[PDB]
């Protein structure tokens, strides 16, 4: 094995295969939606399949129709013109987008700042590039009293400051957050912005869940703050936008001098993404772009649907004594489990508490979830191992099945 | 810009956004087929599109149905049992597979041996991993007197031996060959095998055009030669097998201790490939695997269909005094361009002769093709700069259009 991938071979998701196996569990682990994608999205792929051309090579950096659509939509959001050719790169999901960014902008020996918990792929990506991850935890503040929420989690600005040195190449932002469901405030993005301009550093911003924010919160794009356009790469994904996760298409939006470096990586790695998926997606985007103001638009209906399902989950977890953190956005809910004193002690390995809890819950209660320590570097695990994450982008029937398990819990 | 991509930003194909533009001209440039894909390939995408789960995440290293099918087809070919999970890896095209091999197996300072002309991505891939490309040209032998063919090209064994040293990590082989259409012989493959065993080095075998073998030649896989299985990665593609270049799906077949390393690269880069695409591809395979002995099998029908078109091209090229090199395989044909008139000081730079010619033939004759010098290291271009590459995976209509211009050359 090449030196660049020394000890990058284990992967949380690989390890989680033998969990979801057994047919009769209700899987609330993986971010596998089992609702239907919008009908028009399925239809458009079918339509694309029967056109010859759309089954051949398209433009390497993205299908013209797609990049046209994206530049239209994000033009609206940034309130500025987005160049479809120079300021956008279409890649294999947000994974690929992340990988482009890091591969093309981050050198060996550079520091990259990561907030914990993080989407687990951040650490190995930065490591393979020969770069050093510098970790900083999110910490809880006190509750309003009545509710525990994603918004009761923040970072210490003075702590954050001290993580930037002349060795900081970049910071990785994830709002809405996986796994907390935190929707970063303007003030919080202002602190991060301030520092990248003070230290002349990049900001990579994972914003795949941009559409999934719930009432009382607003997705704010760091890249839109003063001084940030020139220094930010902002990521987005078709799986998350169209509930079509198996399409594996994402985009990186940012300034032409940073985006060029990502395109250099792409052309030297896989080059093109599939034509029919891009063709189909372009059309979906036009369908929903042309109706952004209406409740019908998928960018509106989907959070509306999920906010309901979220609230069902707060209750189901509360019902069994699990203490949930109600998320401002996204489709994951983190629950604290330490208040059940569970009948483990005797999976005997040196796993964190939460991997154990989930194993127990699968064998005994017929339900899977993801341990939050899967999203933490070593030093961080003990400070997060009583937390367990559940996914709610599920259809009614599934959440029913979940409800049956919780009601039968004692 | 990160050091690892330094001066890798020039891409040959980005540059052929030259006079590709003019709508009037017949493009025999890029390997963009305008034949229809086999109608069942299109149906299965459509069918897959309407299944909800086929639009969500699948197994990261390859859709289970697709690896099962690859396992079955290739185990017939290899005369061995191939593990679908441990010995295959589905990647975003052959491009993706190549990148997975280099990144996963090659360190800074290794030497990788490449044969010239080479498919152009081989050079910067090896460069991006900080390895040093080591070039060896293909050379002409005296012809049989009658015609010029790909089999009249080959390499000096003693010259090859001399490129092997203790710094050699791998050799890249591409049969059938792009751009000359050379089908490597058992004797030639035996030389490469010998040196790989003797020096303990990897072979990466770009076999995308494997079904495109013409009359009186046979695809043989180096991986089946004694001692090769355990040191060979053999690459395939959907775009070539099913004339569906826009699907961007390929695979690496090899031993587990090597495949595991490609998997590490994948999971830390794009992870999962498109589900609807992979589901449909598997189906397409089963259709054809079940009828191999039959002339309807796309495997048998496509090369048969294409051979006619190859000969058509040879005639057309002869008929205007371009000396065709008749290809044993794949869908590209090189013509020696040098005994024409062709004015050429109307340009006056000293970018290579074949680029000048292609610009000339585009403007003056409304026909594009690819200069062979594009596929050569700088030291090598003088020796291939009077060579031009034409693609013939085209529909009758297009070879009619081409024949109009060849009839109208003089
Ligand atoms: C020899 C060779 N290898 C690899 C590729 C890349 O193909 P894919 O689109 O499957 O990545 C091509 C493109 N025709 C090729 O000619
Ligand atoms: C699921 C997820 C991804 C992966 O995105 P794809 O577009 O499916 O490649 C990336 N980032 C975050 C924060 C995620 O939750
Ligand atoms: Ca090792
Ligand atoms: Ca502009
Ligand atoms: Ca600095
Ligand atoms: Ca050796």
């Amino acid at each position: 094995n090449a030196k660049r991938i020394e000890g990058l071979d284990s992967n949380v998701w690989v390890e989680f295969t033998k969990l979801a196996a057994d047919p009769s569990v209700v899987n609330l682990g993986q971010g596998f939606p089992d609702i239907s994608p919008p009908s028009y999205v399925k239809e458009e792929l079918s339509k694309a399949a029967f056109i010859d051309n759309m089954n051949q090579y398209t433009r390497g950096f993205g299908h013209p129709a797609l990049v046209k659509a994206l530049s239209c939509l994000y033009g609206k959001i940034y309130q500025r013109q987005i160049d479809p050719n120079e300021e956008i790169l279409v890649a294999v999901g947000a994974y690929g987008s992340l990988f482009n960014s890091i591969q093309g902008l981050v050198d060996p020996g550079d520091e990259v700042i990561i907030m914990v918990p993080f989407y687990d792929c951040y650490e190995p990506m930065v490591r393979m590039a020969g770069a050093v991850p510098v970790f900083i935890p999110l910490r809880s503040k006190p509750t309003d009293g009545m509710k525990w929420t994603s918004s009761d989690w923040t970072f210490d600005p003075r702590e954050l400051e001290s993580k930037f040195s002349s060795k900081t190449k970049a910071i990785i932002l994830n709002t809405p957050h996986n796994p907390l469901g935190k929707v970063y405030t303007r003030q919080e993005l202002q602190v991060i912005a301030d520092l990248c301009v003070k230290h002349d550093t990049l900001c990579i911003s994972d914003e795949v869940y941009e559409w999934l924010v719930y009432t009382g919160h607003t997705h704010v794009k760091i890249a839109t703050l003063p001084g940030m356009w020139e220094r930010t790469i902002t990521i987005g994904s078709a799986g998350k936008t169209f509930s079509v996760t198996g399409w594996k298409l994402g985009w990186s939006i940012g300034p032409a001098h940073l985006i060029k470096h990502l395109q250099t990586v792409q052309q030297n790695s896989f080059y093109t993404c599939a034509t029919p998926l891009q063709a189909a997606l372009a059309e979906a985007f036009w369908i929903d772009i042309k109706r952004m103001d209406d409740p019908e638009c998928y960018f509106n209906s989907l959070p509306k649907e999920l906010e309901v399902k979220r609230d069902r989950m707060v209750r189901l977890l509360n019902s069994v004594g699990l203490k949930p953190i109600v998320p401002d956005g996204g489709y994951f809910i983190i629950a604290d489990v330490s208040s059940l004193g569970a009948d483990l002690s005797d999976m005997n390995s040196d796993e964190p508490y939460d991997y154990k809890f989930v194993k127990w819950m699968t064998k005994h209660k017929k339900l899977t979830a993801i341990p939050v320590s899967a999203f933490c570097d070593s030093k961080s695990k003990p400070h997060f191992e009583k937390l367990v994450r559940f996914c709610f982008i599920k259809k009614d029937s599934t959440l029913d099945a979940a409800e049956e398990i919780f009601r039968a819990w004692n």
